[PDB]
């Protein structure tokens, strides 16, 4: 579907691949996750 990945956006760590892809491009600012 579409606009259907909202625990998986909230998440971050974990969600698919294009959410999977972006997360990781503020994975540093995390540092120790959270």
């Amino acid at each position: 579907s579409v606009s259907e990945i909202q625990l998986m956006h909230n998440l971050g760590k974990h969600l698919n691949s294009m959410e999977r892809v972006e997360w990781l491009r503020k994975k540093l600012q995390d540092v120790h996750n959270f």
